[PDB]
């Protein structure tokens, strides 16, 4: 049905990057019909990815070991060790950055797929003068804390704040000290929008990271023209289709996945989610996605109730632009085709 992916010892943030990865169809298909050239730059990666997805599809086990492709694999220091529980979104950009690097083929689907651009502007309110500069991204950092909702969330990266008194701007074209507004706007969205929903603050005391459990929202269908740059100086509607939820503290939390199943129609209809959690794959019924990713408050009885914040909370999500009008021909080669 599905394949889980084998956790190597802390590698919770790769299965849920893969798996998410194999589920969207468009970057399933780049990756397995990639043209390979001689003098590029990441080609053992790309060809274990190839594996992976090949053994993700085609594979009658239940799990794939996905040590090939770490031992392949270099993010800053040479080596991706086993047990070190890295970020899952900086493994998502990453790995999406890599596959961007290996062709200018890969890097135009990249960049359409997952790739946005925001809009810093800065108007003067005491001269004529406008600066605004360009800001590529892969994925969009959301605060939660003190948030109720994806909304607020992306009202505050679109916040216009108005340099005022001692902020006062320095306008670089005549020199003055200016009142100015700035502001965030996004200029171009992927088609797989992704938002990391942080929930991390510095509590500068502890000098420490804590994590923040509080209740956090975010819908099935989201609407992104009020965060456009049209409408604050292809369609804007998109669904949800995948959830990482992490769980427990930054130090020894744990990563897993809800995803809707995109690729099968008569099953996407039915709106048919799984939940994808290491070598383990199951489905998952999607009407329980607010218990298992809003956060927030839950009771048991101690006979007395006993209230706690749930640890578990979405990590990141994952939208897919909604299109006005198909069954997936997915063209692995014929030499993995041979090895699966
Ligand atoms: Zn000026």
């Amino acid at each position: 049905r599905f394949v889980g992916l084998t956790n190597l010892g802390a590698t919770c943030y790769l299965a849920s990057t893969i798996q998410q990865l194999y589920m969207i169809p468009e970057a399933r298909q780049a990756v397995f019909t990639a043209k390979y050239s001689e003098d590029m730059k990441h080609k053992t990666t790309l060809l274990e990815l190839q594996k992976m997805f090949t053994y993700l599809m085609e594979s009658e086990c239940k799990a794939y070991n996905p040590r090939p492709f770490c031992k392949t694999y270099t993010m800053d220091k040479q080596p991706l060790n086993t047990g070190e529980q890295k970020d899952m979104t900086e493994f998502f950009t990453d790995l999406i950055t890599k596959i961007e690097e290996m062709s200018p083929e890969l890097k135009n689907t990249v960049k359409s797929l997952f790739g946005g651009v925001i809009t810093n502007n800065v108007v003067s309110l005491d001269c004529e003068h406008v600066s605004q500069t360009a800001e590529e991204f892969y994925t969009v950092r959301c605060q939660v804390a003190d948030m109720k909702n994806i909304y607020e969330s992306l009202d505050e990266v679109t916040i216009k704040d108005t340099l005022e008194g001692d902020n006062m701007y320095t306008c670089s074209h005549c020199g003055k000290k200016v009142r100015a507004e700035k502001r965030a706007c996004f200029k171009k969205l992927p088609r797989i929008l992704s938002f990391n929903t942080m929930r991390y603050t510095f509590n500068m005391v502890t000098m420490m990271k804590e994590k923040v459990n509080t209740h956090f929202s975010f819908p099935l269908r989201l609407d992104m023209t009020p965060y456009t740059e049209d409408f604050l100086m292809e369609s804007y509607e998109y669904d949800l289709i995948g959830v990482t939820v992490h769980t427990g503290t930054a130090d020894g939390g744990h990563y897993y996945s809800f995803i809707r199943d995109i690729v099968n129609p008569h099953a996407y209809k039915n709106n048919k989610w799984y939940l994808f959690n290491d070598a383990e794959v199951k489905p998952f019924d999607s009407a329980q996605l607010a218990s298992e990713c809003f956060g927030g408050e839950m009771t048991t009885k101690t006979f007395m109730d006993f209230s706690f914040e749930k640890t578990h909370s979405a990590y990141m999500l994952f939208y897919k632009r909604m299109e006005p009008e198909r069954e997936y021909k997915f063209d692995v080669s014929s030499e993995l085709l041979e090895w699966i």
